[PDB]
């Protein structure tokens, strides 16, 4: 037998900094989600359908992404905060307009916010990775996914 | 071509500035509910945590589908929705969801209360909506039935009999 | 927190003693129908037995979903349903389904008649329900549409033209 | 057998000669729309052809389900529908769909206009239908919501902002 | 060729007793179903959701169980009777209450009725088996299934 | 390298005759569809359910059949016309009645129209095949399918 | 400790007689399958559709049964024979008529075949159960399945 | 204006006694193939047993689907199929499958030549069928390259280097 | 009129210490079989590796589903199962599986005799179980012919001619 | 009686020429597949999404076609060659540009590739049909499938 | 040109040490699986159902993990040992109690087992990552998966 | 209060010419692997043909999914992939697959070393990629252990004892 004795083995808990870094990624993921739906509903113009559908896909990814980070925070004993007031006050994403926007302006607007969201993740990467690699892999999924969304969307307005 | 209309441009039903405002109120409260639902979903702890952790997600799925439905019903009727965080926070009627871990019992009351508030908004607005466009009044009936069932499924956890 | 309500306990819509009674009548007749549907499903014999053996099950599936919907709509509105056998038998309005094997033709008339009776109950009660809670009136519309289609799909078997 | 009805033959709700006529108008326009939808689906060409080629099929699927629903709602209520080509052409209110290849832009206007006309018929008829049978008024609400969403999803392609 | 001659080969038909034994199992299966839905709708209290869902599963099993016995009776030339009046008058299950019941009382109430339903099946087992083994296997499915439901539900109120 | 030089390789385009032959098959497929739904809704009498369901299957086949021919016409540069007025004026199918019809009369009525629809396809077969075999295979699917529908339906009224 | 120390541990071997009894079951299941498809093809007349469909369901159950019985023989190292000649020379089922048959006749003809098939299983039951009870459970499923099928089909001609 | 035929009773395509006899030829070998395929499926034993056991069942499904298509194609064209065990044994052209357990290598060889035998039948009947009804030939094409693909998947087990 | 029992607390069927001990015997060998099956699944190497790799997993699924059914059947009958690794190793009757890579031929032989060992256990316990509770025996029947079918599918790889 | 008495009955063997004609088809199908993915990746500009998706559908049909043609050759004992070098050295399709290309250009470039691919099949049709009509049916599916794909894509640039 | 000219190109081989570290992971994953089912069976008391279900989910993730780790060892030519004796003699997890345990105790007991299981993976992480980073990604999934499972279960007893 | 960035045009992550060149290296070998995998899939012949035929297709799916992920990952990062047949043939590092039919044993050896060759490429590029973008390395990790698992499933067919 190589069995341990301990009857109260605890789990890995994150430092205050780690939790704060994930909280930063959470509010931006939620803000991207909210802006994503906004764009999804108010976009109009050439190739409306394509963008209308792609935006919902980006939202699906953002929502499952935010849930993953939030639950990951819970796992490491951190407490996430995704309430509306908190998101609006702490998000680093540029405010999205409130009215109808042409497909061309939606492509640029959202592409910018996806990138803003990816910059947050790339900014906290090295710190969350140094403390917990396993969490860094989740961020890699977010980065790859979001950046792929950016590509799919931005390509609509490309030169040649 | 006997009964055929010769019109070349027949526009559809446009919603009034009042009707749109009434769906906007519904929209924002459905979104607040969804945000508070996820928050509760994440931070709830204590006795029968799993049952509530799972029920809260179903609540959110319904609220999310509800908000998409209403918002698109606005677009259909030529209205323009606003589901941005700043707006939701500044215009929602739902009392703020507390922060941190809350026990299962508290989460049952907090969420039950906020679901009723949301249904409240829909009920208050119903008559004005129905009298203008019955079709949208049906979308509201679906949201009322779905939400109350949700509140029942949740509040029952704390019933003492 | 500008538009946010400060209430800590906002209760939901409660159904009246009359409203609940009106859904209870619907509940019991949907259950009788389901029990008579299975009975017919089992004991029907004769020409085109399969078609009716199968249609009767679809009828039962719809009645069962209907009864669950109404009963839960009562719970949602703070009412308490009674779908026990003793109660159903003693309070249903549907004429008793005969015993033993009944031919396809007879089963078509017997079941058609009992489906209409069930819809009857729903129609009689509709106005009182609608005037109090339109949302539930929609649940009834679904049951009326579904049930009449059912009766049509069944009664057509015996039409002579 | 206390509450049980002794009736041996209880007939169901029969629709009036007016009600049936009002659903027939809806039926034929839903069919014209479906035929024009396929025609557009086939002959549309130009910028963003795929998006519209696909959206048009969803439009047709909805119109087809709509027409089947209404026609069967007539059968249920003892009415007899007529969805034959001669009748549809001779009694539809939708302006004729042009022939040959039409660009994406034109197809967006042509189809948007014809969807509104179809919804028109449903709206004009709604009050008469509702006052007689609310249950069928709900089927119409579904068709109105579905169709307007359809028109929005389509017309947005040509919006300039 | 080893082919039979007979142009009117009949099937196995049950004796009056056999049919009566299956009829006994049928009315109790239907009564359990009705009581199951009743509990499913009116239960309240701690762990409401778990019980609310488990009860629907027990009903699903009871309904498909009653249909199996009824159709099996039809196969052997017996005529089942599952009408409301018959069920209420012939069922051996203890009446279930009509109002809201705490989860703790629902666990005990229903556990008792499932057992009552299983006792009926165990009571007619040896007789239906002696006459037709194939039918006994259907009863074994009912017994195993129902008793498994009893276990899943009753465990909620266990000591330690 | 065996690579071609041409930067503007065109596709196979049909002659006016070919397109006209497919147009003939299209309007009859659509008319069968419309008549199919009509029968589906207004049929009554013995074995109503069986016919009610079979007719919807025949319609499903006719609709996907009409879409195939129409899109095939588009592929070869032809322009289909399936508008109501055109169908009613060019179809060769005998008008279907407007009221309730007994199942026995629906079987005969529709069987006749399916055959009428198959005769059109068999009539243009050799010409479309001589010009484009690949299109003839689509017609073979229609023929096999439709004729199978005819069999399934007509069998209801058979002698012995 | 409780581990057995031999290296080749054999399983349960079926006696040649046991294999023979299963062979009698297999052969009738296969014959019934073949006859069912024949009826499925040539059935004709009133309520054609229902029968045409029920017969296919009967064949599916029969085909599944024969594969189950054949493999059960293999499991116990017996060797099945499902070849056309053996089936025609040893099946106990009455030959099936050769042309189009009305729905009324088909119902009567098939019910008899099913009963004859169920009969062989019942005749062989006890000898099988005495050697291997587990195999008897399979026979039980066939009996319940087949007899149910007999009920669904024979009912078309029941007059009460 | 009007291209509609008058005619009350339009006739379907009827196969000639010769045509029917050719399909009966294909049908009978397909069924035999299926019987022999299950036989092999059960008694195959040896190196790479599983792959063979599984592939044989996939062969039987195809032959079964094929025989049903052929038998019904005869029916649609007013011909009468005969798939009874006696007929199949007395008229099939396939060499009969051996009686007991067979090694994987022998099963591959055996089944491979019985498939070749089956498609050979279809090829022998191809031209006569095609001439009278090309639509039936397409079905033949399907069986042919569907069965030859199977022959390849099974026979390749024994091919060397 | 009334056949209802009065009794507040009707009791469930309780297995005897002997019965429970027999199922614990079946449980323990099933689990061991599963462990050994995954071992073989991972380390099998050689001619026809894939077929073996795959079939072994299908064997493990069955043994896992089987052990869960047996363990829960004990629970339902008030018995307490023990599937801990220590217990399984100290009480299983199956000869242990060798330590490293094993050729396909040896895996077939090895696993085949361990399955035979497992069902042998079930057969040894069959009669005693059947006598006390035939419903539990049916489950035994299922494991028996389910495991023997597996033994056939795997062992046949090594059988010659 | 009707049973054939030889033991090795061979199937239909493809002539070396037949194999060569199919080889010409395979190679262009594979080239088209490779080019389609290249366009799928680098396509860029207005209505990016639709094209990006349609191109994948085109590749799926192409990949399925090449596997069908390659295996049809195997079935008839011919031996396919789908290796990169052979495909590049014998494909008849024009080379595909190397960088990002606009949606307008991609539509034109792909339509040409598809037509060239359909062309080879049409050129080889008769020689194939003369030897094995069944294989010609496969070619027909490719032609209908590919030409349909050409229609869906070329329409993006149609101006009327 | 860029093609490599040797014929047997070997892949990455795992060192005996690397294999040993994965072996430590496998053994605890398997032990946890076995303990999870044991709890799944004997858990009893308040909120029985939720736990009973969550424990099964925990076992599924564990079983999938052990098969992933065992095969990852094979991929790199290491040889796993998941036999009962080896698992009992080398697992580092505390033994699991032998009888019925309350839901409260089970939650505490399992959380500890999961943490101990996650612990071994974390202890072995760096040594594994240094040799094969790709394998470290698998370890990361286990850590995120297992720790999430620990969170979902431990929360039942959290008091705040 | 406000953490929102102002900036109208926030930029995305751009790969370096070096990084892009490394992924182009992985892409080109993945595609070649796929081409060679289908080749083997079609021409493999001999003992245990089926298992190989099937596993090879499963290898091709993975390599195809892999090349698409790599090519798009380049696109997302502003790099331009080249998967044309000419490029692949001129730059792939995999030894080319032989021309005709190949025995199962030789296919196992052949494909096994070409997979090793492919992952070797990915491993050679791993560190440089990881340093510039770890998120792209995770994708590499996926291809690596996904391809090595395949190498194991195929190569094990030839391993002895
Ligand atoms: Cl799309
Ligand atoms: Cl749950
Ligand atoms: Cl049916
Ligand atoms: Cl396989
Ligand atoms: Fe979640
Ligand atoms: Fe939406
Ligand atoms: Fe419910
Ligand atoms: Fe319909
Ligand atoms: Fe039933
Ligand atoms: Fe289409
Ligand atoms: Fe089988
Ligand atoms: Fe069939
Ligand atoms: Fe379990
Ligand atoms: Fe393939
Ligand atoms: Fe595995
Ligand atoms: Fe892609
Ligand atoms: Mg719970
Ligand atoms: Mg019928
Ligand atoms: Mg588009
Ligand atoms: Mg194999």
């Amino acid at each position: 037998s190589a069995r341990r004795t301990e009857s109260d083995i605890q789990g890995f808990h994150a430092t205050p900094e780690f939790g704060g870094n994930l909280q930063k990624v959470l509010v931006d993921l939620i803000e991207l989600s909210l802006q994503g739906k906004q764009a999804h509903w108010n976009v109009v113009g050439s190739n409306f359908r394509d963008l209308h559908l792609q935006l919902d896909e980006l939202v699906d990814f953002a929502r499952e992404g935010s849930d993953t980070i939030a639950e990951r925070m819970r796992a490491l004993d951190a407490v996430p905060d995704g309430r509306s007031d908190t998101v609006a006050a702490t998000t680093t994403l540029p405010e999205f307009p409130a009215f109808e926007r042409s497909t061309a302006d939606v492509v640029d607007l959202i592409t910018t916010r996806i990138n803003a969201t990816v910059d947050t993740i790339r900014r906290v990467h090295d710190a969350v990775d140094a403390e917990d690699p396993s969490t860094a892999d989740l961020l890699h999924g977010l980065i790859d996914g979001l950046e792929k969304q950016a590509w799919l969307i931005r390509s609509e307005n490309r030169k040649v």
